[PDB]
């Protein structure tokens, strides 16, 4: 109470501010006041007076010189909380008081259980992974970071970036797999989260890939395939994108695929497919099967008569399918199937491979050879053709049925039959036990119809009688034994007319060697009793002049007649034996010669025909254009070798729409060709020409390329649809692109004519191709003109389009 006009009541200059601080740690509540006299400061938490170290030297709080309340260590418990509250500093003197603002001191907090614990994540290498986390509640609010396997991880990246609660890695690798914890700190401390693991699976990868293999039929083959990935991928096989037709395939545990028995049909592109959670991956390999060519049917020799038709079969199997082609021994020319010739030759080859010659000439006779040639090898077989004329040789006369063993009583009259055939027609003669008959005795005489007649029988006439047919073509004989006794004409089996089984099937040749020929025939049976066995007669212009037996008592219908003269032609005849006697003779066999087949042999090697076709140099001259739709191409050969089917000539478009694309293919199927005319091509356009000599599936080397363009033709249809804008005086011209084919060449220019109301003034403007729309210059005022656009070419004169007699106005307007 010492008044002075220098003394002023107290003013708090520095106010204490709210603070959160941790237990057991120092802190200072800031306070600073002005006064005169200087004031005494004292603090109040909620209401009560704060006991500093002045009020008791045992206390932990301390009022500073400044006035700030400084705690040494903050004190806090569960029940007694002495420092947690709402502080205010109060400075006073005799003039008055001064209470500060509120400042609350709060003890720091940090719970255990997280608001959101990071959860396990599964990703595929290269993909982004997002881990999220939310720390426990705290005061202050906590802030998080991430540990990988108890190692801090920095966002010092563009792939790694921590944002809010979220952590993300992009382009994940297996480096990133492991335990991830999210750690939330504070000024209390830090709590770790439940660990979330990141698994980084990857797509399947090939360790051992299957490799292409080439293998001969019926062998065994396998393709290996080893994979890797996370998770472990499952392997499966497919062929040509289809599943493997069950059978010879076998899937091993190590995933190897084994084909036990290889087959032309097993060929293809096999592929190994690996698949897990992340997706799939496939790698293929090819299998190729080599089947060397082999004859299914091979041609055998034929003896056939002039003017007929011959067919030599040649069927051929292999891989690739072999191409059949023929050649006449001692002749350079070859014959190929689909190839046509002029309607003047009679040779011709089936797609099957069968060779056929119509209307045979003596000229055609000789050996022929069908040949097969692939990369898998080569084969051939030759067969002989023998042609026969009007009657190069006629067969010797034939006795159908001769006399049978008659047995007649004395004094009677005996007739003996004998049935002949042949060309020329035969003379029938007789013999008795060998000598001439009838000789001297008048009682016996020779009949025309083969029968021999004896009036007035006697004992003296019993014997062996022989019927002999004779022409210029040979002679055959048939003898029987006659018996003449007094009584003996005992009715054992009287005379037979047509009781005898009728002829059998004309004998069909099967196999033939040098001393064998196998025959086939079927029964006949137009007769009486059943046949027991067979008897084969035969003939040869060489070995004999008459018909001989070559096997008797044959109990089959497919017999091999053994032991014959080699390189000899033979004809045959079959008969049936039965108790009644013998059958009539079957018709003659078809001529056959005794030779051993020329067994299949190896042809020329594929490499060596390749080598020949390679060295062939086709010189092309220069394409000569016929019309703008036609070019005749002419080449020449250095030296044409034996093995060549023809020339394959190829051209490509190198102008306008779709240039330098594929080649148009058309080939000359006849090797002696030297010229070819192309069809339906584009006028004006330039084309590149290549000539290649080709064999079968085989191909030679290309000739020097020539390029030549078609002669150019003016268009057939111009662009239409003429539009006229209004000026504001001068007419306008506008058109739509004219058609591609109707262009008839490369567009040159565009000509506009204006022969309108003025028939002694026509406007002429000559632009270029690129031009689309243009306005006309010097136009006569008022006068109504006509507009006629034209497409043009390098020919010149184009084609007029849609006329437009549009009405024009005056000057600088259209009225
Ligand atoms: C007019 O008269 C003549 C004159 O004899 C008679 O022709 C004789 O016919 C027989 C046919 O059997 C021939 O002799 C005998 O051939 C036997 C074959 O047996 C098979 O034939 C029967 C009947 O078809 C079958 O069913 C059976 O399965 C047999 O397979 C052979 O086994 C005998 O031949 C013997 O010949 C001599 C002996 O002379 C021996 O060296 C041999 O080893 C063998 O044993 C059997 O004798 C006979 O060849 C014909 N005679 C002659 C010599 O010309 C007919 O009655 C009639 N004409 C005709 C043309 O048949
Ligand atoms: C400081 O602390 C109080 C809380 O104890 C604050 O809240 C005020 O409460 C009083 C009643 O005690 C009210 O009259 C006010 O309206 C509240 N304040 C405002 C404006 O928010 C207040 O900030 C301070 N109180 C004092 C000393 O006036």
């Amino acid at each position: 109470s010492r008044l002075r006009q220098e003394d002023f009541p107290p003013r708090i200059v520095e106010h204490p501010s709210d603070v959160i601080v941790s237990k057991g740690e120092p802190t200072t509540l800031n306070c600073k006041a002005e006064g005169r006299p200087t004031p005494t400061i004292e603090w109040y938490k909620d209401g009560e007076r704060v006991e500093t170290d002045k009020d008791d030297p045992r206390s932990h709080r301390m009022l500073l010189p400044s006035g700030s309340l400084f705690f040494l260590r903050i004190v806090h418990g569960r029940r007694s909380k002495p420092d947690e509250g709402s502080y205010v500093c109060v400075a006073r003197n005799y003039l008055g008081e001064a209470v500060s603002r509120n400042a609350s001191l709060e003890v720091a907090l940090l719970r255990d259980d997280f608001r959101q614990n990071p959860t396990d994540v599964v990703v595929a290498a290269g993909e982004p992974a997002i881990l999220e986390c939310q720390p426990p509640r705290g005061h202050p609010e906590p802030t998080i970071y991430w540990k990988k396997d108890k190692v801090r991880i920095d966002d010092k990246e563009e792939r790694i970036s921590i944002r809010g609660g979220k952590l993300m890695i992009s382009n994940t690798r297996k480096s990133d797999a492991g335990m991830y914890t999210c750690v939330g700190t504070n000024m209390v401390g830090e709590r770790d989260s439940d660990p979330a693991e990141l698994t980084v699976f990857e797509r399947p990868t090939f360790l051992r890939r299957p490799i292409n293999q080439v293998v001969l039929e019926e062998e065994a083959v396998e393709f290996r395939c080893q994979v890797q990935g996370d998770p472990q991928p499952t392997v499966r096989w497919k062929k040509d994108d289809a599943d493997l037709p069950r059978g010879r395939y076998d899937i091993k545990d190590d995933y190897t695929l084994r084909i036990k028995k290889t087959m032309s049909t097993d060929e293809g592109t096999y592929m190994c497919i690996a698949e897990n959670r992340v997706g799939k991956m496939e790698a293929s390999a090819t299998l190729t099967v080599r089947a060397p060519p082999q004859f299914v049917v091979r041609p055998r020799d034929q003896i056939v008569a002039q003017g007929r038709t011959v067919t030599f079969p040649c069927e051929t199997k292999g891989n690739p399918q072999p191409a059949v082609f023929w050649q006449k021994e001692g002749s350079q020319n070859l014959l190929f199937p689909n190839q046509p010739q002029q309607p003047n030759s009679r040779c011709s080859v089936s797609p099957t491979g069968d060779l056929t010659i119509t209307n045979i000439q003596r000229s055609d006779a000789g050996y022929y050879i069908c040949q097969a040639l692939t990369v898998a090898g080569s084969i051939l077989a030759k067969a002989q053709l023998e042609v026969t004329d009007v009657l190069t040789d006629r067969p010797p006369p034939i006795i159908l049925q001769g006399p049978a063993n008659q047995t007649l009583a004395v004094d009677g009259t005996a007739l003996l039959k004998c049935k002949a055939t042949g060309d020329p027609l035969p003379v029938i003669s007789w013999l008795k036990e060998g000598f001439t008959f009838p000789g001297r005795d008048p009682r016996a005489t020779i009949q025309e119809q083969g029968t021999l007649q004896i009036k007035n029988l006697r004992i003296s006439d019993t014997g062996t009688y022989t019927c002999v047919a004779t022409s210029s073509s040979g002679e055959t004989s048939w003898s029987a034994v006659l018996d003449v006794t007094e009584s003996g004409a005992t009715i054992s089996k009287n005379y037979d007319l047509s009781d005898l089984p009728g002829p059998p099937s004309k004998p069909q040749v099967t196999d033939v060697t040098k001393n064998s020929v196998t025959l086939s025939w079927q029964p006949g049976t137009p007769g009486t009793l059943p046949a027991s066995a067979y008897i084969i007669e035969a003939f040869s212009q060489s070995v004999s002049n008459s018909w001989q037996t070559v096997a008797n008592h044959v109990k089959t219908t497919l017999y091999t007649v053994r032991g014959l003269r080699p390189n000899t032609i033979y004809l045959f005849m079959v008969r049936a034996i039965n108790p009644q006697g013998l059958s009539d003779p079957s018709p003659m066999s078809d001529p056959v010669r005794t030779q051993d087949i020329s067994p299949p042999a190896q042809g020329v090697d594929h490499r060596q025909v390749q080598k020949e076709l390679g060295d062939v140099l086709v010189r092309l001259h220069n394409p000569v254009v016929l019309t703008p739709t036609t070019v005749q191409v002419t080449w020449t050969v250095d030296r044409q070798p034996q093995f060549i089917q023809g020339y394959r000539v190829m051209y490509r478009q190198t102008s306008g729409l779709q240039a330098t694309s594929s080649w148009q293919n058309l080939d000359a199927k006849v090797p002696t060709e030297r010229s070819a005319v192309l069809v339906n091509l584009k006028k004006g356009v330039t084309y590149e020409i290549k000539v290649r000599p080709y064999f079968n599936e085989f191909q030679g080397m290309d000739s020097e390329s020539k390029t030549v363009r078609t002669t150019e033709e003016a268009p057939s249809a111009p662009p239409q649809s003429v539009t006229v804008l209004t000026v504001g005086t001068s007419i306008s011209v506008s058109w739509d692109p004219p058609p591609p084919d109707h262009q008839n060449g490369i567009i040159q220019e565009y000509k506009i004519w204006c022969l309108g109301n003025e028939t002694r003034f026509h406007i002429n403007k000559t632009v270029d191709a690129a031009i689309r729309s243009v306005i006309i210059g010097g136009l006569f005022p008022g006068i109504q003109y006509r507009v006629e656009v034209a497409a043009s070419t390098s020919a010149g004169v184009g084609v007029k389009s849609e006329p437009q007699p549009i009405i024009i106005g005056r000057r600088n307007e259209v009225v």
